[PDB]
């Protein structure tokens, strides 16, 4: 009808759930509608145009982040699964929500933007890079990265690159940021039972990074230690050798006593 | 109309799902309707303009709490999960209801109230400021205060300040609040196994 409204474009792995009508929210708003869909010339994406109001047309920013609530999803939990249900419309058709960020300048003219699969995975943060050792208890978007016990990281990407290296990006929320810096250790926890202090969350959550502060030049790219080589990399440290005819019975976990 | 009915206005981080016509309750009793819905200049938030009925206006207080009651939600509890349905149009469209102080001055022009997105939330209590040492078995709204075994508190926020300092609010119910004064201490309990007597429930519960 051309009445001033704001036409965009979102790029996708797919369209999903979402079909022609589907609503976009704004703080659980409609504010607009999916004028249409295509695909690209190339296979891989899919180009949805949607189509936001003339009174909403400043609520779209360069920086805002769109993602997509389709259908009815039920997650269980531990410790006790609570599912709930919210939009009845983004059952049956599916929608778009979007967040605005407060300060950016306003996007027009077909501006592109990228439609992420859910909220958890639109959250902004930053990339950080991990050289893992193994991923044998480490699942994408669900290990997190607890600092003072509260979660301020999630690691989300996980690859193998050839050689068998294990890698890994994880995004930060921006608080601790300054914290990531030289000589910072983020190694990997492995759950422990203790008969004084049973702990059946941290029993079942399983593998968990743990965060460990230092000084010096900020850096984005990290080195995966187990907890075993927690203490030997560690920025002071004494370490020393010692040779013997024998073990006497000495494993590579025995506590030196002083 | 202009049939007398009373107008205000809710503030809320997000318009949920309640829609035009959803209904507001006292008592589970309709008394009124979601009039409009707009945002505000600032786009943080969203003002839910509701209006009551001519009959009701006196219901509505200063201290009247609200709170919103929408769609249908699945709780799972230790030792026997219960699930009760009990409002098919709240499940439908979502709908908003609110308490009335009994001793309070009645509210009208327009006067602005927040939207809380629970019951529990709502409640009515006192805040309290926690020095905690670390929050790595604390949840938000799942972490009570046991007095004499009893619940009377429940952490509601938990925060990390920079420094690593982990500091929390707790919503404390005004029984106990003549108990808290000076060198009270409130301590966190580990969970323990005892062979003699087991507790499931207080090993699920942890903190």
């Amino acid at each position: 009808l051309d009445n001033g409204d704001l036409m965009i474009h979102l790029q996708a792995p797919d369209l999903g759930s979402l079909n022609s009508g589907s609503l976009v929210y704004f703080r659980k708003i409609p504010v607009g509608k999916v004028y249409d869909y295509a695909i690209n010339p190339n296979k891989q994406g899919v180009v949805i145009d949607v189509l936001i109001e003339r009174r909403f047309t400043d609520l779209v920013k360069k920086g805002s982040r769109f993602w997509n609530v389709s259908g009815v999803d039920a997650n269980v939990s531990i410790s006790g699964a609570k599912v709930k249900l919210e939009s009845l419309a983004a059952l049956v058709n599916g929608a778009i929500a979007f967040d605005s960020p407060e300060e950016s300048k306003p996007a027009e003219a077909e501006d592109t933007f990228g439609l992420y699969e859910d909220l958890a995975h639109s959250q902004r943060g930053v990339i950080i890079k991990l050289e893992l050792p193994s991923g044998a208890g480490l699942t994408a978007d669900s290990t997190p990265l607890m600092y003072q016990g509260l979660e301020v990281g999630q690691l989300t990407k996980l690859d193998l690159n050839p050689g068998g290296k294990v890698t890994g990006e994880m995004t930060v929320d921006p608080s601790v940021v300054t914290l990531l810096r030289e000589n910072t250790r983020i190694e990997l926890r492995n759950p422990k039972l203790s008969l004084s202090d049973a702990n059946l969350s941290a029993l079942l959550t399983g593998k968990t990074f743990e965060l460990v502060p230092g000084d010096g030049e900020p850096r984005k790219e990290f080195v995966v230690v187990p907890g075993e080589k927690a203490l030997l990399h560690e920025p002071d440290v004494l370490t020393l050798t010692l040779t013997a005819p024998e073990s006497y019975g000495i494993d590579a976990g025995q506590p030196l006593i002083l």
